[PDB]
């Protein structure tokens, strides 16, 4: 393998509310091997428009996995998990143009609009 994965999270829709009182304040967390990224949060919404851009280095295209989490930012208690999605880098590498772009289903509910572009080295 070996490449750079460009990730754009455009938005999420229909997220599961996790806030004890009020509406959750979502942000994106990305993880690939030892790399982590976190977007700024958006207050009081289950339908955030993030337009979040990141890049992660890929060390083995065949086996690497990108882990996406959507979390509720909290000030006093632990941030709570709203939804997750795993992307296998092999799926990106198989796609025409090494590009994937669509509205995907989060676990356990909600949708996420993403663009994933792999540049191979
Ligand atoms: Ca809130
Ligand atoms: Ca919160
Ligand atoms: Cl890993
Ligand atoms: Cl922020
Ligand atoms: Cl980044
Ligand atoms: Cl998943
Ligand atoms: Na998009």
């Amino acid at each position: 393998g070996g490449g750079t994965l460009f990730v754009t999270v455009q938005r999420c829709r229909n997220l599961k509310n996790k806030e004890t009182i009020g509406v959750s304040d979502p942000y994106v967390k990305l993880q690939l091997r030892k790399q982590t990224r976190k977007s700024p949060y958006i207050s009081s919404t289950l339908n955030p428009d993030f337009n979040f851009e990141a890049a992660l280095e890929v060390y083995d295209i065949r086996s690497d996995v990108l882990h996406i989490s959507i979390l509720d930012k909290n000030d006093l208690v632990k941030d709570r998990l709203m939804g997750t999605l795993r992307i296998m880098l092999s799926q990106v590498a198989a796609a025409p143009g090494d590009i994937i772009r669509g509205d995907m289903n989060l676990d356990p509910e909600g949708q996420i609009s993403l663009e994933l572009k792999l540049l191979r080295h």
